[PDB]
This record gives C-alpha cells, structure tokens and sequence, in this order.
C-alpha cells in the first residue's frame, strides 16, 4: 500500500507524502486498520 500496509505497518507519513504528491490534495490520513490511504 501507500504507506498503509496494516496495523503494524501504518506509515501515515508516507500516505501523506503520496497524497501531497497528488494535485488537489494537501494530505492523506491512514485509515481502516492502517490499510487505506485516504487523501484530503
């Protein structure tokens, strides 16, 4: 995943990095057992 590779591998930092790299987003929080990278 995009940093979110599960409960024991929840790198929301990298999820944020990912989403920040996407235009129209400013960040990205890691959700759903640390599996879903959700950009905002």
């Amino acid at each position: 995943g995009f940093g979110c590779n599960g409960x024991w591998n929840e790198d929301d930092l990298r999820c944020h990095a990912h989403c920040k790299s996407i235009p129209x987003y400013k960040g990205g929080y890691c959700a759903k057992x640390g599996f879903v990278c959700k950009c905002y």
